[PDB]
RNA sequence: GGCGGUACUAGUUGAGAAACUAGCUCUGUAUCUGGCGGACCCGUGGUGGAACUGUGAAGUUCGGAACACCCGGCCGCAACCCUGGGAGAGGUCCCAGGGUU
């Protein structure tokens, strides 16, 4: 056949870290003990307090 | 907890407002990159072979494999982006594909 495909191009370099994330660390608060999916910061309803006004 | 703006409160300085510091109020804030489940398909991917020999390590024989738990991809999902097309009084739209999580 000859002539089908070819290039052979070098391209490397993928060194990146996640704040030295640990298998026992949190990727949210950076706290060690729980996981991000278990971060106590994870907000969620219902809502806390409730506003209310009258004549103003 | 920390800081900034606000006012006030205290202390100091000062004649002076004002300056500074501290206290604090409110106000506001700032982070899920390792993705999570699902099924159970593929790779012996990872790790602990089993007994036996032996003071000890190490081996040996067995099987030459098995199992188990995890593992990756993989699928379902949402997020982000690359890519394109065409018209539109200037970058609007709509929609599909992939990768990664
Ligand atoms: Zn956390």
């Amino acid at each position: 056949a000859t002539v089908v495909s070819g290039q052979k191009q070098d391209r490397q370099g993928g060194e990146r870290r996640r704040s030295q994330l640990d298998r026992d660390q949190c990727a949210y608060c950076k706290e060690k003990g729980h996981w991000a999916k278990d971060c106590p910061k994870k907000p969620r309803g219902p809502r806390g307090p409730r506003p209310q006004t009258s004549l103003l």
